[PDB]
């Protein structure tokens, strides 16, 4: 997998962001993250708005959903947004869809720790 550059257009919700990706606006849905809805939106908005650099990383399977959203791991300043959400207990690891599961175990590990800390949705 490779990290590619992107520019924030606008925050949307805890697991959805609008980016300029190779010169076109695209909505990206954060892979593997299920949505504390308003706190998830708040946290993702702060994450991408305060970042000096945003990167998209497609997984190994399909790159867009039926709705035309990009399906990716979004990084802000090197830090994976999908993991930071789960780590904060602001989202659950979702079901793998279409074989895009490369970071699944990593996120399950972040999720069990949020769960052990009884953080947020694990309260």
């Amino acid at each position: 997998l490779h990290k590619e550059p992107a520019t924030l257009i606008k925050a949307i919700d805890g697991n959805t962001v609008k980016l300029m990706y190779k010169g076109q606006p695209m909505v990206f849905r954060l892979l593997l993250v299920d949505i504390y809805g308003p706190e998830a939106a708040a946290f993702t908005k702060k994450m991408v708005e305060n970042a000096k650099k945003i990167e998209v990383e497609f997984d190994k399977g399909q790159r867009t959903d039926k709705y035309g959203r990009g399906l990716a791991y979004i990084y802000a300043d090197g830090k994976m947004g999908n993991e930071a959400l789960v780590r904060q207990g602001l989202a659950k690891v979702a079901y793998v869809y279409k074989g895009n599961n490369t970071h699944e175990q990593h996120l399950r590990k972040a999720e069990a720790q949020a769960k052990k800390e009884k953080l947020n949705i694990w309260s």
